[PDB]
């Protein structure tokens, strides 16, 4: 999300408020990106494909052995 | 205060029981004044005014060196 900060009268020097002049506001952004190059992986299959596994458990995200 | 004063029957001389005619009352009066004139002494501020002195001390009266 982009952010503005001002400062406040208590934190401005006293040598500003004679050149009248604020300092120190910021802000940020993000910038986008266009897409350049693409990569792509294709499969062909000719005889019959083998059958895929039956399994039909939600797969687990991580081995649990961990110490 | 107004003042006022009124001589003594001893005090008056003779000449004047026969004159029949009173002298010497004396009377005082202070007189008032109107405002004709008057002058200002202003000041402007522009910067951070500097820090006052932090004494707390009821105000001496005068110094103490005399002989």
């Amino acid at each position: 999300d982009p952010t503005i900060i001002i400062p406040k009268r208590a934190n401005i020097p006293t040598n500003d408020l004679a050149a009248r002049i604020l300092r120190d506001v910021k802000v940020e952004l993000v910038y986008n990106n266009s897409l350049h190059y693409v990569k792509i992986r294709a499969s062909v299959v000719l005889d019959r494909p083998a059958g895929q596994s039956t399994n039909a458990q939600t797969p687990m995200s991580s081995s649990a052995v961990g110490v």
